[PDB]
């Protein structure tokens, strides 16, 4: 046994076709695991994902799920068992990004969010602890928006990834009959490709800064002056699902390096 | 003008066939509002309560609606303005509870839960919004069970609120464009006609005792050693309402009786 390792065990990770999940699932296959690669769309992507976690010396597999289905969240979870065994950590990175003011948001609108973000990792939770191993770990994505960070616009993505935080605390009540621990990440400020595409929203007047000035403000935010990345996100998880991190359950930890 | 009344105001509180939403809809009416009662389901009951609020010597009318269905809610908010003139004041009440592990929690249950307590409380939300005279009032329902108090077994219900938690937080930003305050309420054990039915969830063991222990045990749970009423509700909602309550905004209101 070494100290933070995770060898000889089984991990699944959802959302592993965006930056979050792609870096949690490599790093969990950097500690020593077998990763299970969970993906909603690009295929090639996933298999990219796979190929990096074998070159590092640990066995993968991409098997891909709709997390809007609760059946296709059943087959997944079987599935990961049959193949590898057993499965000891599940690390749901699955959501969506929405902005409107209250006065526009449709009805449509409010379901493509809670379905994925809130009831999806509802079931992958479920699922996860019908599936586990005696002693094993589930992680949930909440947001820094849930309590930490107001954003005019953002109240739908906010109220799904509350519920989120909420889950986590009972659901860590139900699953200690299995001794399972359960937590949730709310990541502030994480730099990905998409982030360019959403950062304007995340200050006043947005839309006249450049790109640019737009990570370089929110790195600012930070009293460490530096962005948020995959990796910060990835080295929590990957202390919450060892050993060491049994004694952290029920509980959210915002990741923004300091910025709250 | 006389302080905390609400004398010359229109206000509509959802929930009124049960306990809270009831006292909510009658202390109002004391308050000197105009009162519409909506309901989901006993016409009768519904009357009741307008014939109350009638004899302290205040208007009121009872609409039903399926808060569940987004176009019932519009048709509700369009007729209290064509009926009264002009809207004030929304509250909402509606919500049902829901047990059970997650291990056992079904689609059917989850969608259950969160197309009223979360969904349905958004669209209320919104329409109010929409409908409402500027310098108004929207006041949601959340609960204990939320952030503060920690029930196993409990996880879909306290999610759906944690949700409310933040919706509340981000629509006081949105909703401040009509200088409109949007708070929620959390009560913890309140006694109504429907607690004796659920009061052995909250306990280790809950079954082996008698309702009036059960009671007992919960009055115990405040240190002023009495049991939380559906008044107790009433008499803060009527003060977030009023025009001293206008700079509490944004903000989850916990009403336990100092359990926490
Ligand atoms: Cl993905
Ligand atoms: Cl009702």
């Amino acid at each position: 046994y070494i100290p933070g390792r995770l060898d000889g065990k089984v991990a699944l990770v959802t959302g592993s076709g965006r930056g979050i999940g792609a870096a949690v699932a490599v790093h969990l296959g950097r500690l020593g695991a077998k990763v299970v690669v969970n993906y909603a769309n690009s295929t090639k992507d996933a298999e990219k994902v796979v190929s990096e976690i074998k070159a590092l010396g640990s066995d993968a597999i991409a098997i891909k799920a709709d997390i809007r289905q609760v059946p296709e969240i059943v087959k997944l979870f079987d599935q990961a068992v049959a193949h590898f065994g057993h499965l000891d950590i599940a690390v749901s990175n699955s959501g969506v990004v929405s902005f409107g003011h209250l006065k526009d948001v449709t009805e449509e609108e409010f379901d493509r969010v809670f379905s994925l973000n809130t009831r999806g990792q509802f079931f992958v939770a479920r699922e996860a602890y019908r599936h586990l191993t005696e002693g094993g770990r589930i992680v949930l994505t909440s947001s820094n928006t849930s309590k930490d960070f107001s954003v005019p616009k953002h109240s739908l993505f906010s109220g799904s990834k509350g519920a989120v935080d909420s889950f986590v605390r009972i659901f860590s009540k139900d699953c200690g009959d299995k001794k399972i621990t359960v937590n949730a990440v709310a990541p502030g400020g994480t730099v990905t490709d998409m982030f360019h595409e959403v950062s304007h929203h995340y200050i006043p007047n947005g839309t006249s800064y450049t790109a640019e000035q737009r990570q370089q403000m929110a790195a600012h935010a930070s009293p460490l002056h530096r962005n948020g990345w995959p990796q910060d996100v990835a080295n929590v998880v990957g202390f919450l699902v060892s050993k060491e991190g049994e004694w952290v359950n029920g509980k959210v930890l915002t990741l923004d390096g300091g910025a709250a």
